[PDB]
């Protein structure tokens, strides 16, 4: 067994930022959300099987996913939701064992933003951290990087899992709540260290 | 590593009904082929994409010596506790999902089918293709086949029998029938040869 973390967290919360951190330092990453971008992009993995569910109308001119046109029908429609994640997920947990088999890292960290909102995500790490902060700091930062408002920023805030829920199922937690994310470091090299030792046990 | 707007084309039926028969046609004719059953093997042989997360999930009591899966004991405890029928499963269908999705993309052929056993007892199957295509027959012909071929009992098949869908429902879903039900496989060539071209015909409509 190749020693996994799930690393966990909501959106905007500091995934990304803490899983480099980890990356800087050895560990092996694999971030389940730059797998779903991929496999629909162009020439992606999921594209035939979207095209064939949803029609050409979601593809756009150079093969992707119309990120847009589905963006807004998988809000409208959660038989819709439901009927993509259902083509991705299991594609994207795919990809996952696939780059973790030949990760040479001492470790792996599996980026997965709905991992405890997954009964099979849980099952399959060794140990879950959460990267923890406010609501709307979730939302100041989101609004922010992404452009969106509050309403749609709340909208994905609402499909995920509270906070008090993804802090009762982790077994480490980083609060990235500080106006600035050099402290993260020192939380991380010292995850970093029983990361090796937890691996080296097993 | 590409083809847009490929055609594909569900083959499903219960046990014994002739899903490989049929397939074997096809193929003869230049259909590709992909066996979801093989893929089921292959990430569950020696070296299996599936084997880690099955050891990790289930422990080495069902991995045999080899490194691939221990089916006997396996095939038993999914029977004996459907608590674990639905943990396996959790674990291979994604990935046979996948495979699927993979070998379909480097297929060669002017259309795909799919070899699917539980195709219409699942939603997301006949979603993903542009036909189903059910080889049908008589349960007591499922049941002599079954015997012969692989030794069972009459209990033993009726008992994978129920756990599949009636003939009723299958029919009830299929855009093409093959009813295989002659003393010989024959005369299906003459079938085949006709879905082969309709098939070429809707392939060519979608490009
Ligand atoms: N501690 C922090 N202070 C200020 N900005 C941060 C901090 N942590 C993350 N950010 C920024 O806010 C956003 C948080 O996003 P990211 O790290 O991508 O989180 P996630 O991957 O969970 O959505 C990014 O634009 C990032 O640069
Ligand atoms: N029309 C037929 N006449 C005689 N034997 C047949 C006929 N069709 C299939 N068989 C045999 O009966 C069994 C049916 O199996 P197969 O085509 O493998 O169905 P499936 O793949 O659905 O089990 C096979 O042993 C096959 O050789």
């Amino acid at each position: 067994h190749m020693y996994a973390i799930g690393l966990t967290g909501g959106i905007g919360s500091g995934k990304t930022t803490v899983a480099d951190l980890f990356a800087a330092r050895g560990a092996s990453l694999v971030d389940t959300d730059l797998i779903a971008h991929r496999i629909t992009a162009p020439a992606g993995l999921a594209m035939p099987a979207i095209e064939q569910t949803f029609g050409p109308a979601f593809v756009a001119a150079d093969g992707s996913l119309d990120r847009a046109r589905m963006r807004a029908l998988i809000f409208s429609d959660e038989d819709a939701r439901r009927r993509l994640e259902a083509i991705t997920h299991p594609l994207i947990r795919a990809e996952t064992e696939r780059e973790a088999r030949d990760a040479q890292g001492p470790y792996v960290i599996f980026v997965v933003p709905l991992l405890v909102e997954s009964r099979n995500w849980k099952a399959r790490c060794d140990r879950v951290l959460v990267v923890d902060c406010p609501v709307d700091t979730q939302i100041a930062r989101v609004m922010q990087r992404n452009g969106f408002t509050r309403e749609q920023v709340e909208a994905i805030i609402a499909r995920q899992a509270t906070r008090e829920a993804r802090l009762a199922a982790a077994d480490d937690v980083i609060v990235n709540d500080a106006a600035t994310p050099d402290a993260l470091a020192v939380q991380v090299d010292a995850l970093h260290q029983r990361y090796l030792a937890f691996a080296a046990a097993k």
